[PDB]
């Protein structure tokens, strides 16, 4: 697996602040919109882009606050991002899209969907956010780590003084051992403490156990959208997973209308670094039957 970033950096002032961005491929079709999670970046598509590069533009913005983007000083709540995206979004010109999302840039992006659905062509998911109703329902090995990020004593003392969502939940969530190399690339938004804010904002603002109210209500508008509207949809999934286990998985390519589901073996959340050639192959398979 590729450790290497080999993308020229884009940017873009939106709001007061520069957002940085992948964007290679032609210009003359439908771009495919990469949208990261926490606590990643682009770097997360790194391995993804080139298999569709050939035959369709990648766009792989970094989230404010994230990545090569500015880092103003925030709250970084999800109303933050959402702004901040969809300014990135129309700056960089596009029209229709196909999006290819994950974790927080699933939410973002099935939010951008739901809000501008005749412009989404198709989307590729995985280990995606919607409601968590009970903490029952988050994964047993997960829930004491995140019940603690949860507060504003000792999440913060974890996440921003210690940066345990780099240094633990990122590594803890791929199968295969990330290197010294990844983790320096994932590690260098984040060299200074206080730069860490989005860290420990975003799992506060996952929608389990009813809290918080605005994500909750926001996540189940988009969930309720998903399930009814006819896009093509692409769900890849591994074993155990963590936000959508296997199980989930096939429920979802039930429930879900046009949505092909794709086993990419052992994966836990973050997918891209178990098998990325298999989830760039597939999308890239995937995209000529969503132009007409």
């Amino acid at each position: 697996i590729g450790t290497g970033f080999p993308f020229d950096p884009h940017y873009v002032e939106v709001l007061g602040e520069r957002m940085h961005y992948v964007d290679v491929g032609p210009r003359d079709g439908t771009p495919v919109l990469f949208l990261h999670g926490n606590p990643t970046s682009s770097y997360l598509w790194r391995n993804i882009i080139p298999h569709v590069a050939p035959s369709h533009r990648c766009i792989a913005p970094d989230l404010i606050g994230m990545g090569k983007s500015d880092k103003p000083d925030l709250d970084y709540f999800f109303d933050d991002h959402v702004r901040y995206l969809d300014a990135f979004i129309e700056a960089v010109g596009l029209e229709e899209v196909v999006l290819v999302i994950h974790d927080w840039g699933s939410a973002l992006g099935f939010h951008w969907a739901k809000r501008n659905p005749e412009r989404v062509k198709g989307i590729a998911c995985m280990e995606f956010i919607r409601p968590i109703p009970t903490w029952d329902e988050w994964p047993e090995f997960a829930r004491e780590t995140f019940q603690a990020f949860r507060t504003a004593d000792v999440g913060r003392e974890l996440i921003i003084d210690q940066n345990a969502f780099i240094e633990g939940v990122l590594p803890k969530c791929v199968v295969r051992p990330l290197t010294e190399v990844e983790m320096d690339h994932y590690r260098e938004p984040f060299l200074k403490p206080v730069d860490r804010e989005p860290l420990w904002r975003f799992p506060n603002e996952l929608p389990i156990a009813g809290e918080p109210a605005n994500i909750v209500a926001l996540v189940e508008a988009y969930m309720n959208w998903l399930h009814q509207s006819p896009v093509p949809k692409l769900l890849f999934w591994g074993t155990p997973g963590v936000l959508i286990p296997p199980a989930e998985a096939a429920r979802l390519a039930e429930s879900l209308p046009n949505c092909k589901t794709v086993d990419i073996g052992p994966g836990l959340h973050y997918l891209q670094e178990d098998n990325p050639d298999l989830i760039g192959s597939e999308i890239a398979r995937w995209l000529p039957a969503l132009h007409h």
